[PDB]
DNA sequence: GACCACGGCGCT
DNA sequence: AAAGCGCCGTGGTC
């Protein structure tokens, strides 16, 4: 029940391919084929093969796409049962697991893979038939935006080497003017990087009393938070969280990105995860560019290493309270929707009153500060949790929670129906019907229940922020391609573009258009853009 | 070498 | 009682 015929594949077939690993811009093609009707096609030379295909359809198309942009060509990529499992069930972010639950193996031979790749996408087409929510969400969201994430991930974004570089001795040194001070307050040495080690010396040897506890394992907790706590205990406290901060950034972000520069290109190409999210957001692999740092002083000079390429500025993009505004969308709370219409920003006014200042005299990074405490207690933190980190008492802490969905009444209602129908249904959607299933919405322990409720009422939020997000991807590319612009990376709420000097006024104000209507609400969108010769002075 | 579980922590 | 991610050392394998 399936032969086998010389490589020229028949028009529609679907790809099977095999790659020495799994970065599509560094793996080597080792292998090709293709599936249709009932036979498969095996390329005996792959990249040769690679020219006569006109179309990517299959597990993965997106990736063999991206491979195919760095060798020359255009491959698009189409059909991918991927998407289709994704959007039935967002649990469905592996090949392995997918092709399991819906009817196979993923082996390592091209031709399996291409015949699965067929049989798979028969079987999940069927299981959307009716699914009309989730079928416009495939071929008006999903399926172009691959195409989209393709171009993204095959051009790539320029990084300052040298500057990094240099940034790396420049650090060093401060890391070992920090641990050696440990060590003598300590009083010996031993390996800072080390948790446990790091335990024993503050809680045994040294007085400190434990404020938490590690969830897997029960051990005393030295995180950043139990450290704020104890920052005033001891004098080794401070030095310990300037050292967490420097080699977390220097081994995450300094060192390691300058060896990720492609040789044909001089840029960083990062992987965009289309299925790898719970609420339908994206990702990003390998080099992970969505958490490039941007708070601390040091952060800020790693974010600025990101550079446009001669010639060129980057423009950047950010859609104002994001999750806010999808939120009085969601929620039909009139108040809310009134902040906005009337030009408001809580950020900016929880800013004010954290810090005791008038709006008009918050910074950005005040501001900042306040976005984590705004969504923290939408979501859920505990006054308990508010009250520690903003350093306030308890009932402070407690009165702002309240005052907080007091001010925006339907918020809690639209949160409580939210659960409701997420107990019968058995799971929860955005508003174009992205589904998150979420059983543990009625197991019978408050403590699994109250998480799963949690992580219930954000994805709606969160997806529906992220369907915004892939929409307007998928309507800006092309006028971007148009205008020799290109869209270099995405993250979550933001766009960083890449725009010829003469035309980046003009890219910078289609695009945030183009964003700011992508789908008009009870609330206007708005985004807030930059434009810079680095990412740190784009926004 | 190649992986994994964890505690942590960078970003949205 | 914030949500969603991926990556880095440490320990401990295999
Ligand atoms: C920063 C942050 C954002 N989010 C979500 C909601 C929002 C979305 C995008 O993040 P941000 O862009 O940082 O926040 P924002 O869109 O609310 O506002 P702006 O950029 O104008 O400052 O991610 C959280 O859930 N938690 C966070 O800590
Ligand atoms: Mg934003
Ligand atoms: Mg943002």
């Amino acid at each position: 029940a399936l032969e086998e015929a010389p490589w020229p594949p028949p028009e529609g077939a679907f790809v099977g391919f095999v790659l020495s690993r799994k970065e599509p811009m560094w793996a080597d093609l080792l292998a090709l084929a293709a599936a249709r009707g009932g036979r498969v096609h095996r390329a005996p030379e792959p990249y040769k093969a690679l020219r006569d295909l006109k179309e990517a359809r299959g597990l993965l198309a997106k990736d063999l796409s991206v491979l195919a942009l760095r060798e020359g060509l255009g491959l698009p990529p189409g059909d991918d049962p991927m998407l289709l499992a994704y959007l039935l069930d967002p649990s469905n972010t592996t090949p392995e697991g997918v092709a399991r639950r819906y009817g196979g193996e993923w082996t390592e031979e091209a031709g399996e893979r291409a015949a699965l790749s067929e049989r798979l996408f028969a079987n999940l087409w069927g299981r959307l038939e009716g699914e009309e929510r989730l079928l416009w969400l495939y071929r008006e969201v999903e399926r172009p935006l691959s195409a989209v994430l393709a171009h993204m991930e095959a051009t790539g974004v320029r990084l300052d080497v040298a500057y990094l570089r240099a940034l790396s001795l420049e650090v060093a040194e401060e890391i070992a003017r920090l641990e050696a001070e440990v060590f003598r307050l300590a009083g010996h040495p031993f390996n800072l990087n080390s948790r446990d080690q790091l335990e024993r010396v503050l809680f045994d040897e040294l007085g400190l009393p434990a404020i938490g506890k590690t969830e897997k394992t029960g051990k005393r907790s030295t995180s950043a938070a139990v450290l704020e706590a104890l920052r005033e205990a001891h004098p080794i406290v401070e030095k310990i969280l300037q050292y967490r901060e420097l080699t977390k950034l220097k081994s995450t972000y300094i060192d390691p990105l300058p060896d990720l520069i492609h040789p044909r290109t001089g840029r960083l190409h990062t992987r965009f995860n289309q299925t790898a999210t719970a609420t339908g957001r994206l990702s990003s692999s390998d080099p992970n560019l969505q958490n490039i740092p941007v708070r601390t002083p040091l952060g800020q000079r790693i974010r600025r290493a990101f550079i446009a390429e001669e010639g060129w500025l980057l423009v950047a993009l950010d859609y104002s309270q994001i999750e806010l505004r999808v939120l009085a969308h969601l929620s039909g709370d009139e108040n809310l929707i009134r902040v906005f219409q009337e030009g408001r920003d809580i950020h900016t006014e929880t800013a004010s009153w954290m810090f005791g200042v008038p709006r008009e005299a918050v910074d950005p990074l005040m501001r900042r500060a306040a976005k984590t405490i705004n969504f923290g207690v939408l979501y859920g933190m505990s006054a308990h949790r508010l009250s520690q980190e903003l350093a306030i008492p308890y009932e402070e802490a407690q009165a702002f929670i309240e005052r907080y969905f007091q001010s925006f009444p339907k918020v809690r209602a639209w949160i409580e129906k939210t659960l409701e129908e997420g107990r019968r249904r058995g799971y929860v959607e955005t508003l174009f019907g992205r589904r998150r299933y979420v059983p543990d919405l009625e197991a019978r322990v408050k403590s699994v229940r109250e998480a799963a409720e949690r992580m219930a009422f954000n994805m709606p939020v969160q997806g529906t922020a992220a369907d915004l997000m892939k929409l307007a991807m998928v309507k800006l590319f092309p006028r971007l391609e148009e205008m020799g612009a290109r869209m270099l990376l995405q993250v979550h709420d933001e766009l960083v573009l890449e725009a010829p000097k003469e035309r980046a006024e003009a890219v910078a104000r289609l695009a945030k258009e183009v964003m700011e209507g992508v789908y008009p609400l009870a609330v206007p969108l708005e985004v807030e853009v930059g434009i810079g010769e680095d990412w740190l002075s784009a926004k």
